[PDB]
């Protein structure tokens, strides 16, 4: 159980589900993920998550387990996540450099 | 040349550069995006284009070139996207539905 | 509509289907890719395809509206595409190196 | 710490090196991963890693420790991860039953 800091990225969807609406679920994850101590910041396409790494890929599993007691069957993700010793980043601090940069 | 609508959440970096610090190229590829009349929206972990596949998959791969072009001797690029039949939604909408359930 | 070399792994689901079950919708766009002239190598966690960038993206996209076409009301994709200027590599040349380094 | 069954395919490059060839960070980590008794199979484009959630995620995060142990600053992952209650399915099986779809 590594503990490394780290930003992930998650995109969590549901497969088999009746209907191509999958608000439903995003939202029940979300309220979930809201629940955690760990830093979490939700967009368009994923929600962000940063912390020690057995923590926040503990969630993302506690997450899936909770989408199945939920009555989902099948649950599939896409994990962007990074690591770094260089520096410690947030992904608010990723972005305002970015921002800094395009205004330069 | 397809033409469906689509979004897609794009997230690229370079490799081989001499730095893990990479805010430059994510600051220079921006730019690049935000010229485009496509609509985007740029977050910590990627930037949302919305668009016909064609312009959209058109714009990410000129990025590359962009790159290339730039110096950068190689890029990976990881790209979420996903098409719907059965009602038109921006990314903002996408975010809006989730928000709105999330408060109830 | 770049024509850039590269390299494009797939992964493929529908959303709002009646089972978790897809190995139905796995193998109708498979075989799609398959009549492409566009070399492709499928694995248990998506299918490589390789060439120019507007026809690499442009397949992707026409199975999207096949898949529709055939009743899939929601396609959701994720794509890591990489291109680079050093040298050409096919995804067999990317493997074979990797082996007889680990050989080594 | 999650311990459902999962199967997550694995994308991790180095950010920051000194050259666009990352083939020797590659066979680095793959030699690590062979070494973890949970299941792997290499390809193009990534290897795909079953077994609990904890144990694969955990791997996968050892595996980062491990690239910064070894000189790199800064690691970038692509995981597709999925759980799923209808049945158990290791990659071999998936590959399988497409396969066979596919010749018929």
């Amino acid at each position: 159980m590594p503990k490394i800091f780290c930003l992930a990225d998650v995109c969590m969807v549901p497969i088999g589900t009746d209907s191509a609406s999958i608000s439903d679920f995003v939202a029940l994850i979300e309220k979930k993920i809201r629940e955690s101590p760990l830093k979490s910041t939700l967009h368009s396409a994923g929600t962000t998550i940063e912390g020690p790494w057995d923590d926040v890929m503990g969630l993302i599993g506690e997450i899936h387990e909770y989408g199945h007691e939920k009555g989902y069957v099948r649950v599939h993700t896409d994990i962007r996540v990074g690591t770094r010793t260089d520096k410690h980043q947030t992904a608010q601090d990723k972005i305002d450099v970015v921002l800094k940069k395009i205004s330069q």
